[PDB]
């Protein structure tokens, strides 16, 4: 699904960024742009990031 329409970021792309080495929400945002435009998706993006980091 699209977490972030403004930047075309899907949930699987967020997970990809983490499995590829991103270790924080800030890094996922820098890698993908998630949440940087209107900001409205940030809470959902943060949830995906934290759950995926805990599952490494
Ligand atoms: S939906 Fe993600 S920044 Fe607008």
């Amino acid at each position: 699904m699209y977490v972030c329409l403004c930047q075309g970021v899907t949930d699987n792309q967020i997970r990809d960024a983490i499995y590829e080495g991103c270790c924080s929400y800030r890094e996922v945002r820098e890698a993908t742009g998630v949440g940087t435009q209107c900001g409205k998706c940030a809470s959902l993006a943060k949830q995906v990031v934290r759950e995926t980091l805990n599952d490494l």
